[PDB]
């Protein structure tokens, strides 16, 4: 009986040199994220909407001109919510789909739905439009170094589709694909043949990305079973920072602080963390001041602070994945 599930727990980063970091905080571009990964995703995406549709055919479109052999697979289900049965899809990119480890990333796709207020359109920019540029950004900005990859271990990345509330939050209506999805891979053997592991078994690590974009985020270090990659996200800032590679950016002001959360935070990652699977929850506290108003636009973005976080993201997954 092999204790690979276990690897995961011993796992350490291979840590980048000064020149390689600033090989990392060359190589991403904030403005082509801007324009060819954010701005075709600031449309209304409620589940079921063209505008999911359009989401989604753009985040595979994206996916699909990199290098890297990424496997595309949409996860479609139903599901009852309070305007009765609707159809739902996960969008799910993987690198090595036979690998037995994966480092995951994720953040929902769908935004919240809102009939138009004086013709005013909810976009959800921090949430997550943001977080989904950034992993496509990270993804292409990283291409190279992840078609190396074609330590068992490899990266995926998730979209969840139906993350929001139709209504106001509640346990049956909200969470539709993290629900879905953390049940199936649960339930889905892993590696192909195996007898007793499961696609769960096998997540190293839920990055899950949520409500990122306004300016002077805090991420509290929720979970001990994760603390030491907090920690490495703690000392990637620092260095970054001290090798003068983050823009209008103080330690005073970090983003990674010292500091736990006791209580709950419901999202996408919480049908993961109660099957077992270890969760960096990378979601501000306190969130956005704009968080669920027709603000939460293009216009509140802070633009180096999103170009920071993707910086000290990407070091964080090329030294996890010693590339
Ligand atoms: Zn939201």
């Amino acid at each position: 009986a092999s204790a690979w599930p276990e690897e995961k727990n011993y796992h350490q980063p291979a840590i980048l040199n000064s020149s390689a970091l600033r090989q990392i905080a060359e190589g991403t571009s904030i403005s082509e994220m801007w324009q060819n990964d954010l701005q075709p995703l600031l449309i209304e995406r409620y589940p079921g909407s063209p505008g999911s549709y359009a989401a989604r055919q753009h985040i595979m479109q994206r996916i699909q001109r990199l290098q890297a052999d990424w496997v595309l697979e949409i996860d479609t289900f139903l599901s009852q919510t309070p305007y009765g049965y609707r159809s739902f899809s996960n969008i799910i990119s993987t690198l090595n789909p036979t690998a037995k480890r994966h480092l995951v990333l994720a953040c929902h796709y769908d935004s919240k739905y809102f009939s138009h207020w004086n013709n005013r359109v909810f976009v959800g920019a921090t949430d997550s439009a943001v977080p989904c540029a950034m992993m496509l950004e990270l993804a292409r900005a990283l291409d190279k170094k992840l078609l190396s990859l074609k330590p068992d271990l490899s990266l995926q990345l998730i979209f969840f589709d139906g993350d929001e509330a139709f209504l106001h939050w509640s346990p049956q209506d909200s969470l539709y694909g993290s629900r879905h999805l953390a049940a199936k891979m649960a339930s889905t053997p892993h590696p192909p043949g195996a007898r007793g592991t499961s696609q769960l078994h096998g997540m190293d690590l839920l990055v899950l990305l949520d409500l990122i974009g306004a300016p002077n985020p805090t991420f509290p270090n929720f979970f001990p079973n994760s603390a030491r990659w907090f920690e490495r996200l703690q000392a990637i800032e620092h260095e970054l920072h001290e090798l003068g590679l983050l823009k209008d950016h103080s330690l005073e002001g970090r983003y990674f602080q010292n500091y736990s959360y006791g209580g709950v935070i419901q999202d996408d990652h919480i049908p993961f963390l109660r099957r077992g699977v270890p969760v960096l929850h990378l979601i501000p506290s306190p969130f956005p001041e704009v968080w669920h108003t027709m603000d939460d636009n293009e216009e509140n973005l802070d633009e180096s602070t999103i170009d920071n976080l993707n910086k000290i993201l990407q070091v964080f997954v090329l030294e996890y994945l010693h590339l």
